[PDB]
């Protein structure tokens, strides 16, 4: 729901990225539809993905990234988190804000 995407963009995407370490961001962005939503949705994706309601999503957030679109879903694997936060994270600061997320999802 959150960011209006639809259930089979949802499970087509998450079929495809089910095995380790075949988890790919803009791949998975195009998929759900994320990379086609407004900005308003893109943040609020965002927010959700923030657990925790820090402003930020950590590197623990990161790895439950997919459990926030279903709850049985997979954690992704420690390189699967490295190279996302490593093509999101900008300032170097270990974790993502929201210009940062925007930024990688493009629009
Ligand atoms: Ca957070
Ligand atoms: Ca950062
Ligand atoms: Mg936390």
């Amino acid at each position: 729901s959150f960011a209006g995407l639809k259930d089979a963009d949802v499970a087509a995407a998450l079929a495809a990225c089910s095995a380790a370490d075949s988890f790919k961001h803009k791949e998975f962005f195009a998929k759900v539809g994320l990379a086609s939503k407004s900005l308003d949705d893109v943040k609020k994706a965002f927010y959700v993905i923030d657990q925790d309601k820090s402003g930020f999503i950590e590197e623990d957030e990161l790895k439950l990234f997919l459990q926030n679109f279903s709850p049985s879903a997979r954690a992704l694997t420690d390189a699967e988190t490295k190279a996302f936060l490593a093509d999101g994270d900008k300032d170097g600061d270990g974790m993502i804000g929201v210009d940062e997320f925007a930024a990688m999802i493009k629009a």
